[PDB]
């Protein structure tokens, strides 16, 4: 559908994207502990950003649409799980900074959320559905800690946030404007996963 | 009731009661209030909830997080709908009336104030918005006990568990604020708009915001 007609509009970035090293090293089981554990303070950060974003969106939105994404998004263990194993505490995630990446990418989704809902959600989508990808790739793993991260977003829970994303997105009528804002969202998920890599400065 | 809900209460005055005691919701009680400003009310209430809402969500994005998330749970969780369903068939309320039907004045500028404190910061809306939520609670408490079964009905989702335990997360949200008389006066405010809302309802006034 719409999500279909956003990906084509990307080329080549959409699998540098959700077939970047980062995901084929949690595939194979060869990425370093250090740089996951990186990753996932980092990813800690843009969740809670990511979050807020989506509050002040949600606001400007159809209100079928918005209640059906609250209901599942604010419903009610892995990350708790990895985060003990990997000795990463709330206190580790908050007083961390953000590498440059990082507050780019929540700072996009800041911008667009303070606009308009459809710009927004088509901001929001490529992390949203490329995480459900990825998921269902990195289950796999010989890994226990990358089956267990893999494993939030290859369950039936994350599948049917999707779906109520992806029937909010099937309403907006896709312009060029909207596919730039989508292609800008996968060229920092590229990024993000560089960052992670390189496990840049978190001076942010 | 202690700490910062019993100050701001305390603050308001005589306000206080003319809200929770209104005529309107003595009406309820006795059940002598007719249906049709009922209705009227119901109406209004269905395009005041709305607006709540959407300000809740864009206050929510600046307050502590864990804060937010206990009360965001509990307010996007799967009887408010179930009730207000049973209610908006008896009364024979659709959505589209909801929609179709305007604001009467107070309607409006009620919702306006919480936009706009919604748009600034989340304790000024927190204050705001705690009058609607908590007079609600106490006001299901006695309306509970009417012979009417409307009113009953209506009051029963109110004096729900569910529905203390959302107060109890507000007031747990609330008790981060430090007050001061400014947020007193939003508070105030927001009492104003509960007295004129019942007010206006059983005048039936003009829906042509």
């Amino acid at each position: 559908g719409n999500v279909e007609n956003l990906i084509n509009g990307v080329g080549e970035l959409w699998n540098k994207y959700v077939k970047h090293e980062f995901i084929l090293k949690m595939r194979d089981g060869s990425l370093p502990l250090d740089i996951f554990r990186y990753y996932l303070i980092q990813d800690g950060k843009y969740v809670e950003d990511m979050l807020r974003a989506l509050l002040i969106a949600s606001s400007k939105g159809p209100i079928d649409k918005v209640t059906k994404i609250l209901n599942l998004v604010f419903s009610s263990e892995t990350h708790g799980k990895l985060y003990s194993k990997l000795d990463i505490s709330r206190d580790v995630i908050v007083k961390t900074g953000y590498n440059l990446i990082n507050y780019a990418y929540t700072r996009h989704l800041y911008y667009y959320a303070n606009l308009d809902w459809n710009k927004f959600l088509v901001a929001w989508t490529p992390c949203m559905f490329g995480y459900s990808i990825v998921g269902d790739y990195v289950i796999d793993s010989p890994n226990e800690v990358y089956k267990t991260w893999a494993s939030f977003y290859a369950s039936t829970e994350y599948k049917k946030r999707i779906e109520a994303i992806l029937y909010a997105l099937d309403e907006v009528s896709i312009t060029e404007d909207l596919l730039n804002i989508f292609i800008n969202s996968v060229r920092f998920e590229i990024g993000f996963w560089d960052a992670s890599l390189r496990k840049d400065p978190t001076v942010y």
